[PDB]
């Protein structure tokens, strides 16, 4: 796994990408690692924010599928042409896969200015692929065509220009040098998104005391392709109220709490201690058990004087455990056993007083009733 360590790079708030090659001879592209989607899709035509793109005509191994695809998001969109080609990950497993590729020919508000990536690697399941679930996602193809074990793990490390970030994507195994302490597993509730169940939330040790259904309304997912911790309205409001109280020693504009305005202190004078830790308790493999991941202000205040943006925001599509949550931790996407594991990362954030943590078990009653019945 030594060759896969530190194979991720990115800019703060713009996602983590891995280097891939597509076609014969290999075309080098940087590809966003995205556990929140299921299409392998790459820019395939000129764009203002693209410094390179996939040129199908230069590839001897490209095969046209004679099928179009249109993919709208809430904020942006892209359309493209479906095909197959040979794909490799230079700092990944020593294998080559014939994968589905959506060649993006037109897009609106999709590509990010300065992000340094040219495509997206959807690592989630076929159920949410476009145009439909018959378009085998990349990881499925990799596992079927090669001997690579059905799992991958992500260590995202995070912290003029936006700060550069790094991490590792370990494909086909778990690298023990990348974490400390125990690995705790939460079940994948359904193979579509990487859906999980949160049973309890605490802010500075204080229970938010909501019906746990609220935490997973209408779902909760683990998503490397989203920056923030996104929370359902009711939970978000209770969360900020508590965070505001803990830090009321100082006062910030509404725009900060809205995740819009930045907030700065003199360099090195960031008062971390006035901000509370946040504990998310995830359902255990055992029915009435859970374990908690505890995250520090260092994670949910994202650097952009030292200037920070509040990286927790309101959602209407359920909880999203985005990059800022994942950054504390080594995260194992154990598809083979339908579970996601968390452990304290070798690159976790910590000051002399507090530290990110993964701790269990804690015993709770009725947590199957915490979900959303499809
Ligand atoms: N599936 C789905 C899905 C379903 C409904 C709404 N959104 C989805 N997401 C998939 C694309 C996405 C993304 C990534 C990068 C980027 F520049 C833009 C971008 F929209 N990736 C994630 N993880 O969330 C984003 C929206």
């Amino acid at each position: 796994f030594v060759e896969m360590v530190d194979n991720l790079r990115g800019k703060s708030g713009q996602g983590y990408y891995v280097e891939m090659t597509v076609g014969s001879p290999p075309q080098t592209l940087n590809i966003l690692v995205d556990t929140g989607s299921s299409n392998f899709a790459v820019g395939a035509a000129p764009h203002p924010f693209l410094h390179r793109y996939y040129q199908r005509q230069l590839s001897s191994t490209y095969r046209d599928l004679r099928k179009g695809v249109y993919v709208p998001y809430t904020q942006g969109k892209w359309e493209g042409e479906l095909g197959t080609d040979l794909v490799s990950i230079p700092h990944g497993p020593n294998v080559t896969v014939r994968a589905n590729i959506a060649a993006i020919t037109e897009s609106d508000k999709f590509f990010i200015n300065g992000s340094n990536w040219e495509g997206i690697l959807g690592l989630a399941y076929a159920e949410i692929a476009r145009p439909d679930d018959s378009l085998e996602p990349f990881f499925d193809s990799l596992v079927k065509q090669t001997h690579v074990p059905n799992l991958f793990s992500l260590q995202l490390c995070g912290a003029e220009v936006l700060a550069s970030v790094g991490g590792s994507m370990i494909i086909g195994g778990i690298d023990h040098s990348l974490y400390t302490g125990s690995l705790w597993y939460t079940p994948i509730r359904r193979e579509w998104y990487y859906e999980v169940i949160i049973v309890r939330v605490e802010i500075n040790g204080q229970d938010l005391k909501m019906d746990c259904k609220e935490y997973n309304y209408d779902k909760s997912i683990v998503d490397s392709g989203t920056t923030n911790l996104r929370l359902p309205k009711k939970v978000f409001e209770a969360a900020v109220k508590s965070i505001k109280a803990a830090s009321s020693t100082e006062k910030f504009p509404d725009g900060f709490w809205l995740g819009e305005q930045l907030v700065c202190w003199q360099a090195g004078t960031t008062p971390w201690n006035i901000f509370p830790v946040i504990s998310l308790y995830l359902m255990g493999e055992v029915t009435n058990q859970s374990f908690r991941i505890t995250i520090l202000p260092q994670q949910y205040l994202r650097p952009v004087d030292d200037c920070y943006k509040f990286a927790i925001s309101q959602s209407s599509t359920g909880t999203v455990m985005g990059a800022v949550i994942m950054e504390g931790f080594y995260v194992v996407f154990d598809r083979a056993r339908k579970r996601i594991g968390f452990a304290v990362s070798a690159c976790h954030v910590h000051d002399e007083f507090r530290t990110a943590a993964v701790e269990g078990p804690f015993v709770t009653l009725d947590m199957e009733d915490c979900g959303y019945n499809i």
